[PDB]
């Protein structure tokens, strides 16, 4: 079986910023739900190999997971907020999609949303 490359986080043609609510996004929203008991499991792109999951990228046609936010992030990837909010959001629609309810996995992406959701929430104004 085979993995799909990564998600890209590199790419010097885009046109990038660094701006306080990005910096809000790393230093207070990825921060959190990093350091939290239930974030390994999106630490890093899904392994479909090593986790048995060959049929993951079959249903799932747009990966994310923490790791490659984090790598963008601190390689200043973005233009704007919304475009790192879109992948989180994404990273746990995935899960949803995926797997069940109530499934472990799923309670584990519904604690570290619980978290975004409130961080987001008090996303500071720009400038
Ligand atoms: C069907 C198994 C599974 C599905 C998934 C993951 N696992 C492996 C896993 C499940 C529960 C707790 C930790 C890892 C981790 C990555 C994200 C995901 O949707």
């Amino acid at each position: 079986s085979m993995n799909p490359p990564p998600p890209e986080t590199s790419n010097p043609n885009k046109p990038k910023r660094q701006t306080n609510q990005l910096q809000y996004l790393l230093r207070v929203v990825l921060k959190t739900l990093w350091k939290h008991q239930f974030a390994w499991p999106f630490q890093q792109p899904v392994d479909a190999v090593k986790l048995n999951l060959p049929d993951y990228y079959k249903i799932i046609k747009t990966p994310m997971d923490m790791g490659t936010i984090k790598k963008r992030l601190e390689n200043n990837y973005y233009w704007n907020a919304q475009e790192c909010i879109q992948d989180f959001n994404t990273m746990f629609t995935n899960c949803y999609i995926y797997n069940k309810p109530g499934d472990d996995i799923v309670l584990m992406a519904e604690a570290l949303e619980k978290l975004f959701l409130q961080k987001i929430n008090e996303l500071p104004t720009e400038e």
